[PDB]
């Protein structure tokens, strides 16, 4: 189950992202999270 690439496309889809990422509904692309 490959993970969506960074700054990909989340809008319309409801699937998980790569490590340290979260499907952004508003923006519409996986963004960094947890690493700070």
């Amino acid at each position: 189950g490959d993970c969506h690439k960074f700054l990909g496309w989340c809008r319309g889809e409801k699937d998980p992202c790569c490590e340290h990422l979260t499907c952004h509904v508003k923006h519409g692309w996986c963004v960094w999270d947890g690493t700070i």
